[PDB]
């Protein structure tokens, strides 16, 4: 179960952690990912917990796209977490750093709210180029599901608690 994790809200919960290492102790019902929409998981956290199924996230994925076409930004889909979780709920938000309007951020969060609990990442932070202060705004005046989020940088996560 979810521990060492500090209250921000009534459901937002935020602990510095690398979500691939809190996954595999947690075992968590559902594990987020921070997707894009062609579901290709080379690199920041999508990169991590793909190499963590030792690329079965990646051979389901494929398959998925195959059949259904992309996701949209802001979207989701429910596929196997594999070793890492029950489900994994793979969520593309806007990626800046392609252009994509950070407006949808709030879109994909509210893919959240299907699911009681969840362990996640910030979306749209990392590799995705967003403010990742704006993103856990965003998180918190959107998601009203149990959100336990895991920060791999601890200056960020700092940063994130001491100006909350
Ligand atoms: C499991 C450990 C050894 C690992 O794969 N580290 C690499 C790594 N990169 C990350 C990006 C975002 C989030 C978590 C990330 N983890």
């Amino acid at each position: 179960s979810f521990s060492g994790y500090l209250k921000l809200t009534d459901n937002v919960y935020i602990k510095n952690a690398d979500i691939v290492e809190e996954a595999k102790k947690v075992k968590p019902t559902v594990v987020v990912n921070a997707a894009n929409v062609y579901l290709k998981h080379g690199g920041g956290v999508a990169g991590a917990l793909n190499k963590a199924t030792n690329n079965a996230m990646q051979v389901e994925s494929d398959d998925y796209i195959a059949t259904n076409g992309p996701l949209k930004v802001g979207g989701s889909c429910v596929l196997s977490g594999h070793n890492l979780a029950k489900h994994c709920l793979h969520v593309v938000g806007p990626n800046v750093n392609k252009g994509e309007d950070i407006q949808l951020l709030k879109s994909a969060y509210e893919n959240f709210n299907q699911h009681e609990v969840l362990l996640a990442p910030l979306l749209s932070a990392g590799i995705f180029g967003a403010d990742p202060i704006h993103s856990l705004r965003v998180c918190v005046d959107t998601v009203r599901t149990n959100v336990y989020l895991a920060v791999f940088d601890k200056n960020l996560y700092d940063k994130l608690v001491s100006s909350f």
